[PDB]
DNA sequence: CGGCATACG
DNA sequence: CGTA
DNA sequence: GCCG
């Protein structure tokens, strides 16, 4: 049958109910913009299962028994089989609401509680967060003045480009680190927003203090436009023909211990995790993040050496990355 | 009905 | 609050 | 919104 959670069975970047999944995606993200995470989640589920699905969806009769579609969820699938389109979505598209959240949340340093509050104040445009710039924090300052760079999508040329300048930084900052790509090209996008590395070093304990060191090392080579421990969320300078482009890097250190879980985690996609997470808890008793996996009855981490080693600490079947596209 | 992942900056 |  |  179909598994409940997504973590159970394998999601492929590619499908055969591309349509049917971004509708339900478009009333997910709208019932984020609401504060609504049960509803959101639901609808994210939902289309997870038809990505997952071996075939295209044409008849509602083919939904029935499938985990997370209820009368909502199966009533927006009806009527795009039936017309193309679905009501509901069509509406949200259009709604001046949805619109302006979007263009908000999308700003790097804008999350939803304030592109809330944006729109509550009758802010509408970029152009109006611009126009004051004093209630702005440095980190959307950084996000609307390199806000179309950040909206180009980072093709893998960049990502070449990219991981050797890193590299050459983090063979500085500490001889024998390494470097890993994760995030969605690791799952075998092509294109993505941002690229994401995860850094450590086969000495366990070694890493500590690594990524100060490499960001002062980017620094003085001119490449940070925009930087603020273990996670730094930047904006690198790429250069292209004759010019440049500003690009969101995230880098991440973990000691080798870590590394498994950190490489789990950053590897996503975002459900895949979360759900994960949640199969973690709900079905084995387990507590799992990007640090590792805990034991709470034997108050106890699980070593892991590999990804493979966390699935099986789980009882799920293996899953390449390829597969974690939930 | 309660739950919905779980961290860091 | 933001970020992943 | 859906599940157990
Ligand atoms: N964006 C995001 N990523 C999260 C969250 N929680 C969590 O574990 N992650 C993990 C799973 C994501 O696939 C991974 C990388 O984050 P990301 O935003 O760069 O997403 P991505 O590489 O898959 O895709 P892209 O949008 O960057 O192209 O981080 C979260 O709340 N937001
Ligand atoms: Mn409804
Ligand atoms: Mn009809
Ligand atoms: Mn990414
Ligand atoms: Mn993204
Ligand atoms: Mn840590
Ligand atoms: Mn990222
Ligand atoms: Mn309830
Ligand atoms: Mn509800
Ligand atoms: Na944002």
């Amino acid at each position: 049958w179909m598994p409940a959670y997504a973590c159970q069975r394998p999601t492929p970047l590619t499908h055969h109910n591309t349509g049917l999944s971004e509708a339900l995606e478009i009333l997910a993200e709208a019932a984020g913009f609401e504060g609504s995470e049960g509803r959101l989640l639901t609808f994210c589920r939902a289309a997870s299962v038809l990505k997952a699905l071996p075939s295209p969806v044409t008849t509602l009769s083919q939904l029935q028994g499938l985990p997370h579609f209820g009368e909502h969820s199966s009533r927006v699938v009806q009527e795009l089989l039936e017309h193309g389109v679905c009501e509901e979505v069509e509406r949200v598209r259009r709604s001046e609401r949805y619109q302006t959240m979007k263009l908000f949340t999308q700003i790097f340093g804008v999350g939803v509680k304030t592109a809330d509050r944006w729109y509550r104040e009758g802010l509408r445009t970029l152009d109006d967060l611009r126009e004051q710039p004093q209630k702005l924090t440095q980190q959307q300052k950084a996000g609307l003045q390199h806000h179309q760079d950040l909206s180009t999508p980072v093709l893998r040329s960049d990502v070449d480009a990219l991981q050797q300048v890193v590299e050459e930084a983090v063979g500085q900052a500490l001889p024998g680190a390494t470097v890993t790509l994760t995030g969605g090209f690791r799952r075998g996008k092509l294109q993505g927003h941002d690229v994401d590395f995860l850094i450590t070093h086969p000495k366990e304990g070694q890493e500590a203090g690594l990524l100060p060191r490499v960001m002062c090392r980017l620094q003085d080579q001119g490449l940070i436009l925009y930087h603020q421990f273990e996670r730094s969320f930047c904006i690198f300078r790429l250069p292209q023909p004759g010019s440049w482009k500003a690009v969101r890097v995230d880098l991440v250190v973990a000691p080798v211990s870590q590394f498994p879980f950190a490489l789990l985690g950053w590897t996503g996609s975002k459900l895949f995790q979360r759900e994960l997470r949640r199969f973690s808890r709900k079905e084995k008793g387990l507590w799992l993040n990007s640090h590792g996996l805990f034991d709470p009855e034997q108050k106890t981490f699980f070593q892991a050496a590999s990804e493979e080693d966390i699935f099986r600490h789980l009882g799920l079947e293996y899953l390449p990355p390829e597969q974690r596209n939930a």
